């Protein structure tokens, strides 16, 4: 039975790497430095239309439960115990979502209920490790702790989707007085508190003494390396900055340049460990992004505004390829052809019922129904399961800033066409993604036939896994369904 | 459903308390302060005769797995990995005994897999709190983790069974200036380093920070409070102990008045946090000691030697009473009869199943069977789990010192008649114990009738369960059984 490492960055868009996951290099792919994905992916294969939602909750509890979004109500990102973090709107009441996340009991308040993948993998004997970024449940709900949530070991998880600080020297947010300490002060790093360690480094460390006390238990190991890197502040790791500097970029993008290359140093790390260690032929690796690259904020990355994912349109928070398409690599060492592509499309929660097929456990008990379809046929090329198959967005909710595909909307992908509904409007755009990977060209108008099928596919989805919309302040009334305009 | 604290003492004698737990009032009553446990006793029900093994492993492992201490072969304690505790012996060689301890997953070299007591409560939807000492599996063995054995949340715990230094002026035991920690050095008790906290009360503040925590969260909750105190070295408690130097106690006196007085301190002051939070009318609170306390050595103790849990013979390590009885109370409001007292014996796997059935986990399944006899009938007067049931111990070990009823021996305790066995001459003894507590008395030659069928009911019970045994190191071959001699 292999272990298993789930390497999974935040808001890493589709092009924030070296490796090329389009049909050529772009501009993004020449400037940034991932050796270690490359190399990664020399040994497996690289999924270039793999999916998230466009925001870390909504994907992170799809992952960790199985679930569609939609089903789940975790549809914006949590912490505040039992308020909406949505920005408010003029217009609409966001849905009356599951602000404080998932966990595994009943009859916590605004929560969806689910039997943890950490959890069945835990009960099926494998030792359990959760590094970084946890954010599954909000602040004093039980969702916040990964031991909760079926992780035996936590590095630095808690309910904070965000960081006060990747620098040591500002102790990664924590105070030292009475101050009381913000939400995404780090935890469990004191050790590194006012020395130069960037909080990525720190994670590894820590990730590295995790692995070496596993190898003293007869049982194989999950790990969930759970970076926060490159989630804002985009704080300068003084380990590359001036090289990208030297390259002739901005400070701005020299700075994300350099999270980048932080958070492909941590992989090869991890790497190197399994190859000194004799564990690299029986571990599988997978590689993952939880959402696109934030591309709605100018005081962040430089560029044309909402192009920070080119070819892709938009990025985080958006309904647009630029928010949802992610970079994904899996080696599977004797199962996993090295050095292929795939290129049937997967969705986050097919993690679930995947990981588990890794780990060899079958008929599962689970209080949730898992939405997840396991995509090992894809990793052994012996079937297809994205053929005929919908995959879903809901996100009826407002983020943080305005822009391409951003707003209260649900998506469908079925093959070549995607259908974006906007609930504030009543609006839809209609994309065939392979002809017009951008998303240029609302293709709506000359194909009533497939808007109306398509709706009717996402409607009765929606309302089927329970999914929910806004409502109009102005009446009171819900916006209408994809299928009732 | 009620919050359950099992509030557990370590190495804490029948009479090293206020409280008068046999029929009259002892010197040590007179002397020692424990009155937060008269208090819980005016609210609850006292057991008089209540049991567990006389070394810690044993009975620990019997608590969170439901198992009794010959089944589960972990029968003396543990801590390196792999490594046998025992005294060496120019006599014999102990069992290939379980050195590593418990845990939950299988293939694990020298440990018994069981399904632990804290996971039940977890997946019945309680909040499970770990605090003080845990000692369930060896170094670097999984069961070293709460986490591990199913608690959410863990403070101090971990492999070690006994700690460097009561004292946060000593840091526990914990090294600054360079890396070599000692085994029993307090981990998670960082910040109190350096000050003048005594750990007991450290200890007393994490677990009442942890249950404000829990009142966030809409589940009930299991606290097992298990303190270091009262184990060696008996450092002295400034809060307490000159006081004790006035009384007229010798300074080894008082300083183990004064052990024995911080941990009542934490028991009120979780009693208070109980009143004040209102949860004290549906919060179930057990008081237990897992063991005799150590009479076998003078550089800790004064007074006669092996008298220490006088009227009881000897303490610690022997099978006599002093090893093994323990002082025992629980509050349930409403179901518990205030200010009573239980005759009727129990033994320490029996809470197993008496808190998950306090806890209403009216079904579930387990790896191992479970040996533990539920004594909720005695709290509710509704029955008798002690008529007619046999008692078992079984120590094929090499403990570290010489005292009365110390040696390896299997015990079998049966109404009024308990038989002692002891594997190194065969030498068989038999206390009739309501009519002698103190175990002066044999009366085997007077009774053989007696000691023929109670050998018989030891040796079926030991093979039964695949007990083991200790061989002679002359011929090679195992010492004979109760009912071989
Ligand atoms: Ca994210
Ligand atoms: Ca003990």
């Amino acid at each position: 039975r292999p272990n298993i490492i789930l390497f999974m960055v935040d808001d890493m868009g589709w092009q924030d790497t070296s490796l090329p996951f389009w049909t050529q290099k772009t501009h993004y792919n020449e400037v940034y430095e991932t050796p270690n994905m490359e190399r990664l992916a020399k040994q497996g294969v690289m999924f270039t239309q793999a999916y998230a939602s466009s925001i870390c909750s909504p994907t992170r509890c799809s992952l960790i439960t199985g679930t569609n979004a939609a089903r789940h109500r975790v549809t914006n990102w949590t912490y505040p115990k039992g308020q909406q973090t949505d920005r408010p709107s003029d217009v609409f009441n966001v849905a009356d979502w599951n602000v404080n996340g998932v966990c595994q009991v009943p009859n916590i308040d605004h929560t969806f209920q689910a039997t943890s993948l950490a959890e069945i993998l835990k009960d099926n004997g494998y030792h359990t490790i959760h590094c970084g970024k946890a954010h599954f449940g909000a602040v004093n709900t039980p969702g916040e702790s990964p031991y909760h949530m079926g992780f035996e070991v936590n590095i630095a998880g808690h309910a904070g989707g965000g960081l006060a600080s990747y620098l040591g020297e500002n102790n990664y947010g924590n105070r030292t007085d009475g101050k009381p300490n913000p939400w995404f002060a780090v935890p469990g790093l004191d050790k590194y508190w006012g020395t130069d360690t960037f909080v990525s480094e720190a994670l590894t460390l820590e990730a590295i003494k995790a692995l070496n006390h596993a190898k003293e238990y007869n049982q194989p190991f999950f790990l969930y390396m759970a970076h926060y890197a490159i989630h804002v502040p985009i704080d300068k790791d003084k380990r590359f900055y001036q090289k990208y500097i030297d390259k002739g970029l901005t400070p701005k993008e020299a700075a994300y340049a350099a999270l980048i290359e932080g958070m492909d140093k941590s992989l090869g790390d991890l790497m190197d460990w399994l190859d000194k260690n004799g564990e690299a032929d029986n571990t599988i690796v997978i590689f993952m992004s939880d959402n696109g690259g934030l591309s709605s904020e100018p005081g962040w990355r430089d560029g044309k505004l909402h192009t920070q994912n080119s070819p892709l349109n938009s990025g985080k928070g958006s309904a647009y390829e630029g928010g949802v398409r992610e970079p994904m690599i899996v080696r599977w060492p004797g199962v996993v052809k090295p050095d292929t592509k795939c290129d049937k499309y997967l969705i986050i929660e097919d993690f679930y019922p995947s990981i588990l097929e890794m780990a060899q456990v079958k008929h599962y008990k689970t209080v949730q129904p898992i939405d997840g379809i396991s995509f090992i046929p894809l990793l052994k090329q012996t079937g297809d399961p994205s053929k005929g198959r919908s995959l879903y967005w809901n996100f009826p909710n407002h983020w943080g800033n305005d822009g391409p595909g951003i707003g209260p909307t649900c998506t469908v992908r079925k093959g070549d066409w995607k259908l974006i509904y906007y609930y504030e409007n009543g609006k839809k755009e209609l994309f065939n993604i392979p002809q017009d990977i951008g998303e240029k060209n609302n293709l709506a108008a000359q194909h009533p036939d497939i808007v109306k099928h398509l709706s009717k596919d996402l409607g009765n989805y929606l309302r089927k896994v329970g999914g929910q919309r806004p409502s109009f302040k102005a009446t009171g009334k819900p916006c209408p369904w994809p299928d009732e305009i």
